[PDB]
């Protein structure tokens, strides 16, 4: 399908985009920083094939105070213009949050099992994503994004992310080298990866693609658990550790900065970061967690 | 996918850029091809996992085909080594084909096309013909199609690195310049028209390719824009090249391909900025040769 006629600055190919990071993978997948994408060619990319994304949420226990703010934010900055449909996973459906949404976007609630410790609630998400996109075998929705609960919105998350499979790079690791990375070292994991491997430390709270690749990766995961918890060995990292595992055998389409997820309290705002996208909300984590 | 296995290389590093000195992505996230961007052991990887199959097409019509000889020597040492290969080569002469010693997996197709006199006929027909070609077997034999110009040489590796749904590359004395002075076509009555101020890059008809589905696609939509032409009267004035920047324009490329990619030696040089001449023409007389 053809673009129309648009007008916006030239690509000039001997002045660099940015010069402080990188831009691209040694695989060929970009990197999103603030000032590679002209979002509106991506937007009319998007807007001509009638995209839909859907956002897959887990609000848990006394995670669910965290929803309303989570949800307010994404109708002013995720995806707008363009079609979401929400999926919000939790143990309480009455303590979901009456949000209202922007026209041709939706949401909807799916009860799930409440586990006792945190670290299963967390690693769980990747079983009931693979449930639910077996369960509907796909068809609403073109692109899943994965994200944590416990997060807000403050500047654009479009469709500059969409991609086959992307992962994004975690705040605290991005200048880290790879032995430094918090990767679960015990050869009797499913999720080892020994200290002369890995390219970059992934999130466990955003991560997604098309319906194909994320119902292939939360199984994937899911079964790699499923294996550790058979042999009695709990991964480090939990669900992440797993996703770190995958993202390193099978390569991400993009890759996301630290811009897609940050935490302003723990962190700050480095000179590199031009936008803070999607950021942490402060959590009292033994509280939270019971 | 397919599961990659264990691999050992130097770290990618978020602070540290391979190229400061180049755009390496487009405004619409697409990689942009240079040397120091990529690392093909990953790739070969990636590739070879999926057992992909590459076509390459090439014409030679009439004189070209004294061209053959160096371009397919040179591309069994250069182009997609280890990977599973098929020359496609269209000429007006079967018995002009030169006995060219091939390494395994690799084949080689003679098809039989005509010869049109102009040779902007000749180089503008390669899209319908490609087309007809593409359509006659789908899919059938290939993954990728790349569409490469005859008068030329490989230097220098060109692989897998450059496999995507659809790319372009670079014109080489053009990729420094600003979007008025490309030589787009410019008059409003040509399909290929592109006013001074659109246009992202000014790409290569002697380069280009993609996958099976997206250049069938490609040529398909730039033979018929050229018979509308021929119809109204009117040659686009950089002939198929023209037309292929017009499909480029409003179907953005997944993957560009830098200058490294089809460089002119003779009348550009070798500039810093060029780490690697990949693919390069050979000098031709072009009152001669063309007839
Ligand atoms: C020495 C560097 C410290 C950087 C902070 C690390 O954050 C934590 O990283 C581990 C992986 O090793 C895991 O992903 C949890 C993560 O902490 C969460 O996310 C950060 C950004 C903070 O918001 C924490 O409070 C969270 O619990
Ligand atoms: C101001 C730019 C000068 C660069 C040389 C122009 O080359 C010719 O450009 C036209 C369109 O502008 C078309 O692409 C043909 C091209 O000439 C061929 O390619 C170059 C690189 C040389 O190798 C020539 O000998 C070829 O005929
Ligand atoms: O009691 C819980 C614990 C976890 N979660 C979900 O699991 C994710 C991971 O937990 P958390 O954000 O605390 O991990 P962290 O950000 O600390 O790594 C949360 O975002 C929630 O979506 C939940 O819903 N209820
Ligand atoms: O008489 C001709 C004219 C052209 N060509 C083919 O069309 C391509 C483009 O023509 P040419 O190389 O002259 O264009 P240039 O590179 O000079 O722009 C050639 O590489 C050949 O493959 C051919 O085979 N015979
Ligand atoms: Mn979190
Ligand atoms: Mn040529």
């Amino acid at each position: 399908v053809s673009l129309p006629r648009m007008v916006y600055p030239q690509p000039k190919v001997l002045t660099p985009c940015r010069k402080d990071v990188l831009v691209v993978t040694p695989w060929l997948a970009p990197i999103v920083w603030e000032g590679t994408f002209n979002i509106d060619i991506l937007n009319e990319q998007f807007r001509l094939q009638n995209t839909t994304i859907g956002l897959t949420v887990f609000a848990i226990k006394k995670y669910v105070a965290f929803l309303k703010l989570f949800l307010e934010t994404a109708e002013k900055h995720f995806m707008v213009g363009h079609r979401v449909h929400y999926y919000v996973f939790t143990d309480q459906l009455a303590a979901v949050p009456r949000v209202t949404l922007g026209t041709g976007r939706q949401l909807s609630v799916l009860e799930v099992r409440a586990y006792k410790r945190w670290q299963d609630v967390s690693m769980r998400r990747m079983e009931m994503i693979s449930d639910f996109c077996e369960r509907r075998f796909l068809s609403e929705v073109d692109y899943l994004v994965c994200v944590d609960v416990d997060m807000e919105f403050r500047d654009h998350v479009g469709v500059e992310i969409l991609t086959p499979l992307f992962g994004t790079l975690h705040p605290g690791f991005y200048g880290s080298s790879r032995e430094a990375f918090t990767y679960e070292r015990r050869p009797q994991s499913q999720a080892y990866i020994p200290k002369d491997e890995g390219d970059f430390y992934y999130l466990g709270g955003f991560f997604g693609g098309s319906v194909q690749e994320v119902q292939r990766l939360t199984r994937a995961c899911h079964q790699a658990m499923m294996v550790d918890q058979a042999n009695g060995i709990e991964a480090v990292w939990h669900d992440e550790s797993h996703l770190n595992k995958y993202l390193l055998r099978h390569k991400p389409t993009k890759v996301l900065s630290p811009e897609y997820l940050w935490d302003q309290q723990l962190l700050g705002w480095p000179a590199v970061l031009r936008k803070l996208r999607f950021t942490a909300v402060p959590k009292n984590h033994q509280a939270v967690r019971n």
